[PDB]
């Protein structure tokens, strides 16, 4: 009938009409970068290689979410506030008297399931909800609402308020930009998840630089996402996604990516990107997962993670996807200290960065170095740890 096929094409000699010539049609067109979502017959795609301007034809692969629930639990109660120990091990609670995220500047956009927006422990810093399942960019609630669980439960672990119920996320008063790129069954296509991340840069406006002046994230003009959170990964190495992380890298948005679940080698993608920091997990004793896949630039907890779930609720979840909202929340707190102090945000580094001018620099030389010394296959740089962070950041 038709496959969805992404084309990296040159706006100056492609025409959109000629695959509707081909029994084709336009799915969604990138702002960002210079390609396109088509669904052309399965039949038609040789056409589609050979028309003017169409550079590159890649097929549509899979993402999947990397967080199960530890017990197979539906949620429960949390009546009374607790503070998860993955919050504590990220030494996230001494910051909260220089910051909790809610500079208003500050916005971290996590890409997931979705989520539960009227939940009393989450609803107050979700700045933005949107959905972009199927090529589509829907601001409805009823499309952008978690069908799964996961979504919210990684918010939570970034953002649950600071109050008398359920958790407290590591930055629980940082706006929360929830852009749904997986569906109920926690399932999400490249394409999708493209869009995904070219809407974290849009923002709510639908431009990225309103005032042109260069300036995307930490530029409070624009209501650009400056944290872009994926607890989700795949195999494939798609050269229209990778194009997508570059723009968002160069918008100045630290990205940051679940390392996987398969205790693999290396990193699935966009983890693997060296523009994206790959998260490993670890467990309440220190020790690296078994099912974290190796050689990540840092760790965090990842295990039996305690978090908001939906129906007003809490689950506790495993995976490196409960790993990766740690670190993004670690970000998120030295980029709202950082521009609290001065005002501006810090530049995003790249994985070899060690010093305390760059966001992963700053990373790497103030985390828990476990294992071998230095940076290692299990550990990468070291356990997150805000408090340490904040500290080199404002120093
Ligand atoms: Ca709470
Ligand atoms: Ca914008
Ligand atoms: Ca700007
Ligand atoms: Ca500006
Ligand atoms: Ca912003
Ligand atoms: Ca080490």
């Amino acid at each position: 009938n038709t496959i969805r096929v992404i084309v990296s094409v040159d706006k100056a000699k492609f025409n959109p009409h000629e695959v509707l010539g081909i029994g084709g049609h336009i799915v969604y067109q990138f702002k960002l970068i210079p390609a396109v979502v088509v669904d052309v017959p399965a039949n038609a795609v040789g056409k589609l290689k050979k028309m003017p301007g169409v550079e590159k034809v890649e097929f549509d692969h899979q993402a999947v979410l990397l967080g199960k629930p530890s017990w197979l639990g539906g949620g429960s109660t949390q009546p009374a506030q607790t503070i998860p120990w993955g919050i504590e091990r990220v030494k996230a609670p001494s910051v909260w008297s220089i910051t909790d995220g809610s500079v208003s500047v500050i916005q971290v956009a996590v890409l997931d399931t979705g989520v539960d927006y009227d939940h009393p422990d989450l609803a107050a810093n979700i700045a933005w909800c949107v959905s972009t399942l199927r090529g589509k960019v829907s601001t409805k609630l009823r499309d952008c609402a978690d069908q799964n669980g996961h979504g919210t439960h990684v918010i939570g672990t970034i953002a649950a308020l600071n109050n008398d119920i359920g958790v407290v996320g590591v930055a629980p008063g940082v706006q929360i930009y929830s852009v749904r790129v997986l569906d109920a069954r926690g399932s999400g296509s490249y394409s999708d998840i493209a869009i995904g991340i070219e809407q974290a840069i849009l923002g709510p406006d639908g431009v990225a630089d309103k005032d042109g002046d260069g300036i995307i994230a930490g530029d409070p003009d624009d209501d650009a996402a400056e944290v872009i959170s994926m607890s989700l990964g795949g195999p494939a190495d798609d050269s229209y996604l990778y194009d997508m992380i570059i723009q968002a890298y160069n918008a100045g948005i630290v990205i940051v990516a679940a390392s996987g679940n398969e205790g693999a080698p290396s990193p699935s993608y966009p983890a693997a990107y060296p523009e994206v920091i790959a998260v490993g997990a670890i467990d309440s004793n220190d020790n690296i997962a078994s099912f974290s896949n190796r050689q990540p630039e840092v760790s965090a907890p990842g295990v039996d993670i305690l978090s908001t779930y939906p129906d007003d609720s809490y689950e506790t979840l495993m995976g490196t996807a409960m790993a990766t909202p740690h670190v993004s929340g670690v970000v998120a707190l030295i980029q709202a200290a950082y521009y609290q102090k001065y005002g501006k945000i810090l530049p995003v580094g790249t994985f070899d960065d060690i010093s305390k001018n760059t966001v992963r620099g700053i990373l790497h030389i103030t985390a828990d170095d476990l294992g071998p010394t230095g940076w290692d296959a299990d550990y990468g740089y070291g356990v997150v740890r805000a408090a340490l962070a904040v500290q080199a950041a404002l120093g």
